[PDB]
């Protein structure tokens, strides 16, 4: 039925106008401590904040304030953390959201520089013997191994409260190759790589949120939370037909303003919710088709 609503919208030519309808629906909440004087330079863009109501707050008395939204999808039962790239100033705060909220993955849909400009500070360390400490929040961050494949990238890091020396294991999962305002290669690609994440624990709801963010943290971010929530949804009762993207995206919206960020992300969406139903609902070979597919390899 999104296959039916699919082909109907992409015969008329409408993709444009029905992303337009769901950006002049969408909630409209404040955001009046990302705006804060003090939180000035907290902040990527001017444009993008966290709404108050959803907002992650750091467990610190000094500024409990992060650009960091909780998706919590109630009829899913999944929820997510969507943040910007972080600055150079916030790579603490970042790692310290981590601990406090219990994640077991982070997912990053951009790269460090794309088109020239530097989207994201390098959060993460690049080498095993050069560890990073984020002396503002006692946070020790190492390393441990990467499996690097042709598009995209897993690291196992080890993030360590350096005031109790508990350790933990955090999983990043880096997608390369997905440009700004752009989509996915393929739906393979991109669903590759989702069931990626599924297989590591890091959705599990014994774990934290998954931490997601791109640059913005609204656009690819909001692609992959989509994607994956209604897959989760046609899951549960092995319905497709039950399943309402712009419902869903427009429920998203909710916590996090921008929630993918063009008509052609929202047609992307379709695409790889309606190919992902096909693993839901019983074809299982499917799962290797777009690891083939996806050219992972080299
Ligand atoms: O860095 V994003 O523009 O895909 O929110």
């Amino acid at each position: 039925e999104m296959e039916k609503e699919f082909e109907q919208i992409d015969k008329s030519g409408s993709w444009a106008a029905i992303y337009q309808d769901i950006r002049h629906e969408a909630s409209d909440f404040p955001c009046r401590v990302a705006k804060l004087p003090k939180n000035k330079n907290r902040n990527r863009y001017r444009d993008v904040s966290p709404f108050d109501h959803s907002r992650i707050k750091l467990h610190q008395e000094d500024n409990d304030y992060i650009n960091a939204s909780l998706i919590k999808m109630e009829e899913a039962q999944r929820s997510y953390i969507l943040t910007q790239g972080p600055l150079p100033n916030t790579c603490g705060h970042f790692w310290e959201m981590v601990w406090e909220q219990k994640s077991r993955g982070v997912v990053m849909l951009n790269r460090v520089m794309e088109k020239g400009s530097l989207k994201c500070a390098q959060y993460w360390p690049q080498k095993e013997e050069k560890e990073m400490i984020f002396e503002d929040t006692n946070l020790k961050l190492t390393l441990i191994s990467e499996d690097i494949k042709s598009y995209y990238t897993v690291r196992q890091l080890e993030l360590e409260n350096l005031t109790t020396q508990e350790t933990r294991e955090i999983l990043h999962f880096h997608y390369a190759t997905w440009p700004d305002f752009g989509v996915p290669e393929s739906p393979a690609s991109f669903l590759n790589f989702l069931f990626k994440v599924r297989e590591s624990g890091s959705l599990s709801p014994e774990h934290g949120p998954v931490v997601v963010h791109c640059s913005a943290g609204i656009g690819r971010s909001g692609t992959f939370c989509l994607a994956d929530t209604c897959l989760l949804l046609m899951d549960k009762r092995k319905d497709p037909s039950s399943v309402d993207i712009k419902k869903v995206l427009l429920e998203m919206r909710k916590f996090r303003m921008g929630l993918i960020q063009t008509a052609d992300q929202l047609r992307f969406s379709y695409l790889a919710v309606i190919e992902g139903a096909k693993f839901i609902m019983g074809d299982s070979s499917v799962q290797d088709q777009w690891k083939e597919l996806s050219h992972e390899d080299l």
